[PDB]
RNA sequence: GCUGCGGUGUGGAAGGAGUGGCUGGGUUGCGCAGC
């Protein structure tokens, strides 16, 4: 699960 | 691979989910949780 570590909103990119 | 919670702050005590985010911590960092 190598992919978006944390959700909701604009959270967790880059 | 995806998604939820201003829940976290060398401001987080007078705010939000980025209609401030090329103005910073931050190519949205950090924590927790779900598929
Ligand atoms: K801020
Ligand atoms: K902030
Ligand atoms: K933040």
């Amino acid at each position: 699960g190598d992919g978006r570590r944390r959700g909701g909103g604009g959270r967790g990119q880059g």
